[PDB]
């Protein structure tokens, strides 16, 4: 048996190393110990000193130097016995604060040890290198395994959530939080395998296609940020669907907007979406020349930001797999060509130049690019043309050729790659649906994987929807583990007198999303509609709702176009530019009917299908990507109040993606804003169990420990 092999892989890359004589001294020692802090202005950097006496309310301690310091006991960060260094459960220790809990994740970290319960919860330090701890081996060592018996990993939470869907015949869900770069792609990744493997299984074609999905998903929705290199730039809440003898029937994937913008604009150091850079690696001979393809710095779309490789990361090697994929999921040859003409025709749609004419109008003086892109997209070049700079609208009932500036025919061009970008993507997860969901479900274990928390030097409107979307999200981890636990015990009348765990983000929400008085998202809608409006008028009415009225919003002094909203994780300044006309989205009715004439058999699905090129309707405007942020975070919010809960957070060790390199201020900012601690102390003092060290309950007797 593995578990109990000290010479096995499982003891090797999953359990505390033997310590020896020397740490058993220590280890048996009377002496006692307190973390403090060398300097006082940084609370986060913490050194070990011996106490070395005591009064009834104070202890002296040695500093590292040496120099004697006084504490007051109330004040104090004791340190655990050093046999709780590396404890699998955290709510196992003597002392719990801020250091203690630091401390145990750095020696589990130390050894490669990532995960570590917390209580109730997983958490997950990413260790930015691989470690051989996902093997089938590793798979086979979980399968059935109740979580005391086995030691911490995501494994094991998925098994316990498997389990749970079985014996109480209710849907689960697997809830990975953290910021950007901190693990939770990865973590998804892992609880797929794991459910695909433990649900059976000889009857391995649906779940080799369950996996290759990933690729495909990830090489057109992800893209290197300044805060990962493999930054998911959509949400997605997978649902892994079994029958009802608990086979894995099949799976479906819900997407969330996608950053759009990305493919048209990157900030300095990064990269647009990984396939761009993979079709130009990886193509062929003739694919190149039957796309008219040359290099990524011949591409206005991929030459801005100075960045156009990964280190450790071979585009044409990724291209072979993400095809690879494509067939494995059934993408045909005709349509995984028309796949990169679109690709390719986005490339050279960002190539055309528009120019200044006789007039104030816009020309193109050289249309190498346009007839490059309407060659592979099949549309006509000149009805193109025509409906980039002399787009036809109604005013009034009147139908009036416009004639576009550079700036305004340049946007255009813009609104039409992003178009043909987000409905292509939205195409993709359609395609893979169909292949993979092919059995009605009886249960389901539904995995979430959002875009993690971010702050760049610019923050703007997809910024602010990904920071509520992680506010929202660690918002329903605050619900579940503090607020529905102590509404029981009231419900129950158990002697329980109220604890305020200080944890609630419900101010932040109302600023962002509420009705009522009404939030940011709501004045957005209606200065999006408001004819009058401009990015200025805009800013100006959220000051005047907010500024110096709501504790979470900060009209800054140093900026006229910006506004700060105080996180869970912290304050972001947003700046408003570009706000409305990312809201609103527009995209001109006679490029539509450009390529509704598309001869190619994919484009011509992305503008009449009107699941994927219909946009809906409230009174008199389309749809505001604000209200379609909102449905989709309601529609999960509320599927997720059907499922029982289990959290994972992930906890990134430091701001480079260098492994080998806990940074203190980081985890210890991570650990505070996720309510780990609060997360243990809640699991310690309350009643964990109850049916139907003690509680008589109204209808229930509750249960401790134990
Ligand atoms: N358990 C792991 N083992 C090995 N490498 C990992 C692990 N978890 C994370 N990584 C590395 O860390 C990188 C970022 O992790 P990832 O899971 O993509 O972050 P994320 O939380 O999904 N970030 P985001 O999509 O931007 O919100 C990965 O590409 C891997 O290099
Ligand atoms: C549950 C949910 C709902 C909406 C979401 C997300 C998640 C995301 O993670 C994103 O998919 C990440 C990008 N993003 C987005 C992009 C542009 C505009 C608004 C939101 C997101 N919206
Ligand atoms: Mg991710």
């Amino acid at each position: 048996n593995p578990i109990h092999d000290r010479t096995s892989d499982y003891h090797k890359y999953l359990k505390v190393k033997q310590g020896d004589s020397d740490l058993f001294k220590l280890t048996v020692s009377d002496k006692r110990y307190i973390w403090y802090n060398p300097d006082p202005k940084e609370r986060d950097s913490y050194e070990c000193g011996e106490i070395v006496s005591e009064t009834s309310d104070s202890f002296t301690f040695k500093t590292v130097d040496g120099q004697d310091r006084q504490v007051k006991k109330d004040d104090a960060n004791q340190r655990n016995p050093i046999k709780f260094d590396g404890v699998e459960d955290m709510s196992e220790l003597s002392y719990l604060n801020e250091p203690a809990v630091f401390h145990n994740l750095r020696v589990r970290y130390n050894q490669d040890l990532i995960y570590t319960y917390s209580g109730l919860f997983l958490v997950a330090v990413n260790p930015f290198k691989r470690i051989p701890i996902y093997t089938q081996e590793m798979v086979d060592i979980f399968k059935g395994r109740r979580r005391n018996e086995v030691a911490p990993h995501i494994f094991a939470i998925s098994d316990v959530a498997y389990r749970s869907m079985l014996d109480d015949r209710q849907n689960q869900s697997l809830l990975i939080t953290g910021e950007s770069g901190a693990g939770k792609t990865e973590n998804t990744k892992k609880v797929i395998q794991y459910l695909a493997s433990v649900a059976g299984r000889n009857s391995g074609v649906l779940e080799q296609q369950i996996l290759q999905a990933n690729p495909i998903l990830e090489a057109f929705g992800n893209a290197k940020t300044t805060r990962n290199n493999n930054a998911s730039r959509f949400g997605k809440f997978i649902e892994i669907q079994f029958n009802s003898a608990g086979f894995i029937s099949g799976a479906s994937i819900q997407s969330y907007l996608l950053e759009k913008s990305r493919v048209v604009f990157q900030s300095e150091t990064e990269r647009n979406y990984h396939i761009f850079y993979q079709l130009l690696a990886g193509a062929t001979a003739e694919e190149k020349k039957a796309l008219h393809l040359a290099g990524p710095e011949s591409f206005n779309y991929l030459n801005q930001s100075g960045c156009v490789d990964i280190k450790g990361v071979s585009d044409s090697e990724e291209f072979k797999i993400t095809r690879q994929a494509m067939d494995i999921v059934g993408f045909s040859q005709e349509e995984q060509m028309s796949i990169f003409k679109i690709i390719a025709g986005i490339l050279h749609l960002g190539n055309i130049k528009f120019e200044k004419g006789a007039g104030e109008g816009a020309v193109l003086k050289d249309k190498t690019a346009l007839n490059a892109a309407s060659t592979v997209f099949g549309v006509n070049p000149s009805v193109l043309e025509k409906a980039l700079m002399e787009p036809r609208i109604l005013a009034g009932r009147d139908l009036v050729a416009q004639h576009l500036n550079v700036e305004k025919s340049s946007s255009s061009r813009d609104a039409l790659v992003k178009a043909l970008y987000g409905r292509l993507f939205l195409w993709l997860v359609k395609k893979i649906n169909n292949v993979l969901c092919q059995e009605r479900k009886a249960y389901f274990i539904g995995v979430l994987d959002i875009s993690g928390f971010e702050i760049f030097k610019v923050n703007s409107f997809e910024q602010l929807c990904i920071n509520y979307t992680n506010e929202k999200l660690q918002q329903f981890f605050n619900h579940h583990m503090f607020k529905l636990e102590q509404e029981e015990y009231l419900k129950e009348k158990i002697n329980w007198t109220f604890i305020d765990f200080g944890l609630d983000s419900q101010a932040t929400i109302d600023l962002i999303d509420g009705r009522q008085p009404p939030g940011i998202l709501a004045l957005l809608d209606e200065q999006s509609v408001f004819p009058n409006a401009t990015d200025n008028t805009l800013i100006t009415k959220l000051h005047s709702h907010f500024s110096k009225k709501n504790a979470k919003y900060e009209e800054p002094r140093f900026s006229k176009t910006e506004f700060g909203v105080t996180h869970y994780a912290g304050q972001v300044m947003y700046e408003i530019q570009d706000w409305l006309e990312k809201n609103k989205d527009p995209l001109q009715q006679d490029l539509e009917l450009c390529f509704k004439d598309s001869s190619d058999n994919v484009v011509t699905k992305l503008f009449n299908d009107p699941n994927i090129a219909s946009r809906a309707k409230k009174g008199a405007n389309f749809i505001t990507v604000a209200a379609q942020y909102k449905e989709q975070l309601a529609s999960l919010m509320a599927t997720l109040e059907t499922t029982n809960p289990h959290f994972v957070r992930c906890i990134i060790p430091n701001n480079k993606q260098l492994p080998a390199k806990l940074e203190d201020k980081v985890v210890l900012d991570q650990l505070r804003c996720n309510g780990v601690l609060e997360g243990i102390r809640i699991t310690r003092k309350g009643f964990p169990n109850r049916i139907i060290q003690y509680r008589f309950g109204i209808t229930k007797i509750f249960f401790r420990a134990g």
